[PDB]
C-alpha cells in the first residue's frame, strides 16, 4: 500500500511556464518517492492510446494535439495512496475548482490548460505506468527518512 | 470572460506587515493579468465612495479611519473569472474563516486586519474599477505565455 | 481571547526531516506570537504523561517510543485563536485526511509519523503548556506590528 | 540618509516574465520602504530623458523602443543607503555577473533584457524620482519595524 | 571536526520581524545539525559576560541594553566547520557589506539591527555555548542523512 | 551562443535530500532551457568513463561507487552561456568554498557529498551530452518567454 505508485505528468503548460521545478517540488516534500521520470515528446500514438478512453468526447483530438505540441515530464512515484493523495495534491482537473495550495489551483486557470495529470486510479496508475515507461526504468531504492516517514 | 477584471487593493496592514510582494506573485503565478497598480493613501471621500453599502454599520467609520491610516496597494486584475477566482484566492473576509492556502488564510488573524480586500461581483468590480481610476491607467497588453494558460 | 495560548510540538520526524524552520515560519508569518520554545527529548514519563488518554490505545507503547526516539521541538504559541486555528494550520490528524496549504497536508503521510502536535483544547492547551514548561519561560513582549495585526 | 531613496523599475522583461511580486518582496525583507508605485507604459521621450546619458550608444533607440515595448513598474525605495545597497540587490548590469542571491543573478541572463533598472548614485536617484514621479506621487508613513530596523 | 558545533543567537529584530523560521531554515537546508535550541530573554550578565570582549566600545551597553529588549531565540548547530560556514551564512557583521544570499544580505540594514550572530571561532563558539546552555541541554541524535551529508 | 548547452547531472545525494525541485528551479528561473532529462542509476562503466579522467585519483574509486549507490537526475539545458553561468549557479566545487546563493552554498557541505555537477566546459558539454544521451532525447522547443529573455 505503501509501494502504491502514480503516474504524474506535467504538461506542455507546466513546463513552458516553469512549474516543472515546483511540482516536483511538493512531490518530494509530501514524502514521496520519484520512482522514474523523464523529459520527452509524446507521439500522437502513444497519447492515443493513454487517452483511449476518451476517444471520443469532442476536445480529444484537440488534446491529442496539445499533448503533442510539447514535451512533458513524464514520472513515477511511490507511496502510501500516492494515486489518491497526488490527486488531491494537484486539485479538481478543472483548474477554477481546484482550491489554494493546490496544483492547479495555484497555478493555472483554465481546464484545456491544466499543466499536469495524475492517474486515477491505482488501475489507470498501472496501465499509464507500463504504458509509459519500461519496466527496467522503475528504480528501487530506499529514502533515508523511510523510517522518518513511515512507521 | 478571459478577460474579466477585479479590483484588488492590499491594506495598509499588508503594506506595512510587508505583504505586497507575495499578494501580487500570488496573482502573477495563477496566471492572472495584472492591468493597473498603484501604492497610493486613500481619501476618506473615496473611501467612503467604496464603502458605501456599510454606510452606517458599527464598525464602518472605524473601517474608514483605518483604511486612510496608511498607503495601500490599488490594483486591477485580469483573466477569466478573476472576480470569483480572485476571491478563492484571498480567502473568507474573515480570516478565521479563511483555510490555508488562501492569502488570509496564510498570513492574518482578524476581520479588522484583513491585508486585502477584492469586487465580490462583476458590477461590483467595474465600479471600484470606475471609482478608484482613470481610465487610463489600465495596461492592454498581452502575456507571453498567454497560450500556455490559454486554449 | 488575543492572549489565548496554544502548544505545539514538532515530533521527532519533522525534526529530523528538516521542517523546525518551514513550520515555525507558518507560524510567524500568520501573525502569531511564538511564546515559549525548547529543543529537547521528552522522557518517557512525560511522554506517557502526555499521552495519557489514549493510554489505552493499541498504538500507545508504539506513540510514547518514537516520541521519545529522538528530539522534539516544543513550543507555546499565542494569538487570537491561536488554539483552533493552529488546528487548522495544522490539517488532519491523519496526514492522509488533511488538506493542502496544511502543514501535514504537504510534508506527510502517515498518521504515525505526522511530525507535529498541536493542542485541541484550550484547557488541554493549558494543561500541555504546563506540563511541559515551568511557568517563567514564558516570554512577555508585545509585537510592533501587533496593531496591524489586531485592532 | 536613512531617508536616502532610490528609484525602483521593473521592465516589460520582469512584467513579462512575472517577477513584479518577487522582486519587491526582495525590498520588503530587506527593510526598505516603498516610497512610491506605480504600472505603466514608460512613453519615448520620457525615455530617453530617462536615459540620455546613454544617448551616444549604439543600443540606444533599441534601449528606447524595448523599454516602450510594455509597461513596467516604477518604484521608489528609501532606507538607509538604498540607492547603493539596492544596487547590490540587483547585481551587475550584465546578468552575466550578476551572482546567484541576486535580482539579475537568480532571473535573467541577457542585458538586453535585465528586467530591472536601480538608480546608480543618488543624484540620479532623485534625478529619476523626480522625471518618473509626482511630488504627490510620493507616500510618506514609517513602518511598525522601523524601531527594529533601525538604532 | 564534523561534530564542530558554533552558537547560533538569532537578535531581538530577527525575532521581531518574523525571520526565526527562515533562519533556522537555512540551516537546516545546509545539513548541520540542531543541537540545542531556548527561546529566552537573556540577562544583563549574560548580555554583559558575553560581550565581555567589547566591554568599554561606543556602542556596548546600547547593545546590551537592546539585546534585551526582547527575548532571543538561543541555538547550537553541528556540522563540520559549523562555524566558518555558518558565519558565511550569516554575512558580513555589518549589514552594509553583506552579500545578497546570506542572511544579513538579506534582510538587514544597520549594524544596529543585524538581526542575528554566530561565533567567530571555535574557542570562541564553546565559551559561549558553556555560557549560554548548560550541558544536558545538548541534544545528541543521529540525521539520517548524515551520511548523504558526509562521506 | 543562445543555444549552447550544459549537462547537469543531480547527485544520489540531492536525490537523497529532496532538492530536485529546487535545483531544477534555479535553472528554470533563472530563463535557461530544458532540453534533456531522465531519472536513473549509473552503470558503473558509465561512470568509470564520465570520470575518466580522474581515473587516476584517489577518490577515482569511492566516487564511483557512490555515484553508483543510488539513482540521478541527468540532464541537458540551454541557453547563452549555459555552461560558464551553470556553473556560477551551481557554486565551488568544495561546498565550502560555495558562496551563498549558490546550490552548494545553500545546500551541501563537504565535496564528497556535493549533490550535483555541472559541465565544466562546453566541450565537456557536448561530450558528457554524448555519454549520457541518445540524441533523440534532445528534445527541441521553443519557451513563450525566450524574446523576453533575449532579444
Ligand atoms: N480543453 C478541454 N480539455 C478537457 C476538458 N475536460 C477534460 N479535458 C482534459 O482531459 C484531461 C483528462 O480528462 P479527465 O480524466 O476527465 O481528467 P484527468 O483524469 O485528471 O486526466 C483533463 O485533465 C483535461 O486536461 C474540457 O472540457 N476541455
Ligand atoms: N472591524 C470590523 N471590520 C469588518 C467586519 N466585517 C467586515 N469588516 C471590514 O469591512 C471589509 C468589507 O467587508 P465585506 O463587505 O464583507 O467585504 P468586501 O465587500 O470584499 O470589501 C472587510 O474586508 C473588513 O475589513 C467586522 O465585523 N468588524
Ligand atoms: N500509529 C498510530 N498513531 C496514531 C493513531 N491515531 C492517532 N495516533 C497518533 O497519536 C497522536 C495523538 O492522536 P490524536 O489524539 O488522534 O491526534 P491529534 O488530534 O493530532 O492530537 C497523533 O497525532 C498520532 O501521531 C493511529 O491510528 N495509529
Ligand atoms: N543591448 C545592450 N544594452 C546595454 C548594454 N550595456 C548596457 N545596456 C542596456 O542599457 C541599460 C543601461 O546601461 P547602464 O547604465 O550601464 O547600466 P545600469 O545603469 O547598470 O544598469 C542596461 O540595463 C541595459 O539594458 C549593451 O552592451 N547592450
Ligand atoms: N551600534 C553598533 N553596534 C556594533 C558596532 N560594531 C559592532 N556592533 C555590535 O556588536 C556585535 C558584536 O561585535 P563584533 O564581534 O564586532 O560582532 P560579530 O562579528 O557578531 O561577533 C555586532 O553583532 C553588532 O550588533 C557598531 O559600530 N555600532
Ligand atoms: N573525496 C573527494 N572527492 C573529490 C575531491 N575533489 C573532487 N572530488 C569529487 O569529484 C568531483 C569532480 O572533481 P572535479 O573534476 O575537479 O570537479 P569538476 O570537474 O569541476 O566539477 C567532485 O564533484 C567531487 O565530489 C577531493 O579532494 N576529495
Amino acid at each position: 500500500a505503501n509501494s502504491e505508485r502514480t503516474f504524474i505528468a506535467i504538461k506542455p503548460d507546466g513546463v513552458q511556464r516553469g512549474l516543472i521545478g515546483e511540482i516536483i517540488k511538493r512531490f518530494e516534500q509530501k514524502g514521496f518517492r520519484l520512482v522514474a521520470m523523464k523529459f520527452m515528446r509524446a507521439s500522437e500514438d502513444l497519447l492515443k492510446e493513454h487517452y483511449i478512453d476518451l476517444k471520443d468526447r469532442p476536445f480529444f483530438a484537440g488534446l491529442v494535439k496539445y499533448m503533442h505540441s510539447g514535451p512533458v515530464v513524464a514520472m513515477v512515484w511511490e507511496g502510501l495512496n500516492v494515486v489518491k493523495t497526488g490527486r488531491v495534491m494537484l486539485g479538481e482537473t478543472n483548474p477554477a475548482d481546484s482550491k489554494p495550495g493546490t496544483i492547479r489551483g495555484d497555478f493555472c486557470i483554465q481546464v484545456g490548460r491544466n499543466i499536469i495529470h495524475g492517474s486515477d486510479s491505482v488501475e489507470s496508475a498501472e496501465k499509464e505506468i507500463a504504458l509509459w515507461f519500461h519496466p527496467e526504468e522503475l528504480v528501487n531504492y530506499k529514502s533515508c527518512a523511510q523510517n522518518w516517514i513511515y512507521e
